[PDB]
């Protein structure tokens, strides 16, 4: 049921060499079963998937996911702003391991340069507004704490990587709600899930999106999740 | 004091050319004085330690660690389950990294796959009213939040994982555990530390636990355990 | 603007073949910027880098990160003692990966075991009023909980690891701060950089700290540290 299984890092013959159970619980439930559940699509599921082992240093899975992306309809410039969204969300490092095997991904496919996401390009519409608040809140709060994060948190994300085109808003938020989810940093999830949710991303897609995540980040990180996400949902009915 | 000195990734000598001092801690205390602590015997400890390795994203050291394991009387099958059962605690990227290296240590061993968990056998026996309360207190509280993952936690996890009988409860509780506190997982702990006491583990070597994951998963993620296992030893005696 | 560029894992082509956006960042922000932003030293940037990348399991961009510390004067033996310290608090596992990519640094630069951090040498002056204070708080907290480790975190790291000389108290406090950051470790923070700040490193230069780190381990991490820090910069006022 899991498609291309000759591009796996490890054969079914290897896992079943060590947890046959394992292996048949991959093909019935997490491909046969998670990945089927149509209130969100195969597209959405690969970058949620990406984001995650990004974030969580599974770097090496890349090559097949990375793969399988593509396959489910990610864009190459797609899949480019991830890794230099993550490197500012998950960390240098984390975007930076991803350059071996995304590389690999690539080439096999034969996806040059000129596919991916631009160095520089026009910038999508700043609602003034709302940074303008966003600004403010940030800077009482902590900028005589750390003048300088806060600076760059304006400067390098909320007026340039949040502005870039290569990532629609929705998916952006999509990949930074999925990051934050992987590596349970649940005090960051109220912002960015409420920015998701304003970028047009349903309710249901982001109970998807934790549900996704129990599989690749495990049942604790989807489940500190749910309070968070329950709060929200509430709280927007309000 | 470290057994099969020949086994590890990295030699003493290699140790020594970056940090002599810490090989000599390695040789006198971690294995000289923590391994050798009464209160939780050597085979306990390596289902601590493999289960830390695979949460943490250690996968390497478990071609020498799963190999001590076996020497110190963990069953392949029990191995087996570990990896299959922190594929659904710590995520799907994390037991897969075990394949290759288990794989290793199972080969030297001529370990062959009839002596592994099985696919499918005869379930341990459910308490029924304790899922039922269990059932309807995620429900009532997330059913509505993520309806899919309330559902696969009763279907897949607490309704088949738990009663896969590869690993006993105690010790399927104990990898839980071990996996939670290695990764900072506090919210969790509550219900699977009184899982365990349950099941059958003693408080000291619950304590043990936590001391030997000092070593393995650093001070602070051990430091974190504390209180939420004073509050758990505190409640059962109300 | 990077020094080194060849001794990098992944080249400026093969990041380009992923994310040029990334490349260009890597050169204009990260060095061209945060690296040269004054309040911080790049002596001292070095080994807050070093503490991520172990404290991450980054282990493989350490050979290119070991030897610019070492351009940047960081000492073998802080290197070397940076390592023994994170075995501790970062994880054994967390130290023991740092062996091949930093001893194939010491090699490439001819740097000898005579160069490194001693097994064993004088301690520093213990402030025996303030560890009597410490040792009786964790023992009346949690001595019936786990005697073993709170014996432990007497023994081994208050009356041994932090009064080895071979990192200054100031640099050790530097090193667990920044590692307890990079994962997200924000229950110990405030004793940690109490202690940072009682040891000589300035509140400036702390902010410096969390900053660099937003880049190394992701903004959520160093936003997650500013609340702690508040709290302790003003506790230090009253």
């Amino acid at each position: 049921q899991q498609p291309n299984v000759e591009g796996r890092r490890f054969s079914p013959d290897q896992v079943r060499s060590v947890a046959p159970a394992l292996e048949q619980y991959t093909q019935q439930r997490l491909y046969g079963d998670v990945w089927q559940r149509p209130g969100l699509n195969r597209r959405d599921r690969s970058l949620v998937t990406i984001a995650a082992l990004i974030a969580r240093g599974e770097a090496p899975a890349l090559t097949y996911y990375a793969d399988q992306a593509l396959e489910n309809g990610v864009k190459p410039s797609e899949i480019s702003e991830t890794i230099t969204h993550l490197a500012y969300y998950s960390g240098w490092g984390k975007a930076m391991a991803t350059v071996g095997p995304v590389s690999e991904a690539f080439a096999k496919r034969g996806i040059g340069q000129d596919q991916l996401a631009a160095v520089e390009s026009t910038p999508l519409p700043l609602d003034e507004e709302a940074e303008a608040q966003r600004a403010t809140t940030v800077g009482n709060q902590f900028g005589s704490v750390a003048p300088g994060l806060v600076q760059y948190t304006t400067d390098y994300l909320f007026r340039d990587l949040w502005l870039r085109p290569d990532l629609a808003p929705r998916d952006r938020s999509l990949v930074t709600i999925a990051a934050l989810i992987s590596v349970g940093q649940v005090e960051q999830i109220t912002f960015h899930l409420n920015k998701a949710l304003d970028n047009g991303l349903s309710e249901e897609q982001a109970a998807e999106v934790i549900t996704h995540l129990a599989f690749y980040a495990g049942w604790p990180n989807a489940m500190s999740a749910l309070p968070v996400a329950k709060a929200v949902f509430e709280k927007r009915r309000g």
